[PDB]
C-alpha cells in the first residue's frame, strides 16, 4: 500500500506514535517519506546482509526475523514480512521499541539526515487529525 501523506499521519496518530518519546507526528511522517516513500512494501538490502522492511524501513539485524540475517536479533518478536502489511500496526509497535532503545529517532538514517532539525510540522499541513 502506498499511503497518502495525511492518510499516514492519521494512521500513525491513531496508533499512538504522535509525540511518542517526545517525537511529534511530523517527525514520523517525514521519516516514513524518506525511508519508504510511504510504501508499506518497501525493502532494501544492507551491506551486512540484513534487510530493511516496510514503511519505516525496520532492520532485520535487530528488530525482526527474516531467516536470512545470521547472528541477528528479533527484538520486536515478529517476522519481517509483518512489517510489509498494508496495516501499519506491527511497524508502529516495533518503531516504539526502536525509538525507546537509547538513540531516539537517530535509528532512522533518513530521519537523521533529512528530517532532524527541519520544519517537520509541515509534513502534517492540511491534515485534519
Ligand atoms: C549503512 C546504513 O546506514 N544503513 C542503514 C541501517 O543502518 C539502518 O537500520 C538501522 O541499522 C542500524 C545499524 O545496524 C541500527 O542501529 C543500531 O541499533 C541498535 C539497537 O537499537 C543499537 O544498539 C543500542 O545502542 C544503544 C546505545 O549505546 C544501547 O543503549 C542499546 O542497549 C543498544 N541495543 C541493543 C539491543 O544492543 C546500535 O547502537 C545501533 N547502531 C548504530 C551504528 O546506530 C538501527 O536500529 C536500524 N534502524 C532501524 C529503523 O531498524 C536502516 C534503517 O532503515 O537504514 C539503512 O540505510
Ligand atoms: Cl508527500
Ligand atoms: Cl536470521
Ligand atoms: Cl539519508
Ligand atoms: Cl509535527
Ligand atoms: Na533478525
Amino acid at each position: 500500500k502506498v499511503f497518502g501523506r495525511c492518510e499516514l499521519a492519521a494512521a500513525m496518530k491513531r496508533h499512538g506514535l504522535d509525540n511518542y518519546r517526545g517525537y511529534s507526528l511530523g517527525n514520523w511522517v517525514c521519516a516514513a517519506k524518506f525511508e519508504s516513500n510511504f510504501n508499506t512494501q518497501a525493502t532494501n538490502r544492507n551491506t551486512d546482509g540484513s534487510t530493511d522492511y516496510g514503511i519505516l524501513q525496520i532492520n532485520s539485524r535487530w528488530w525482526c526475523n527474516d531467516g536470512r540475517t545470521p547472528g541477528s536479533r528479533n527484538l520486536c518478536n515478529i517476522p519481517c514480512s509483518a512489517l510489509l502489511s498494508s496495516d501499519i500496526t506491527a511497524s508502529v509497535n516495533c518503531a516504539k521499541k526502536i525509538v525507546s532503545d537509547g538513540n531516539g529517532m537517530n535509528a532512522w538514517v533518513a530521519w537523521r539526515n533529512r528530517c532532524k532539525g527541519t520544519d517537520v510540522q509541515a509534513w502534517i499541513r492540511g491534515c485534519r487529525l
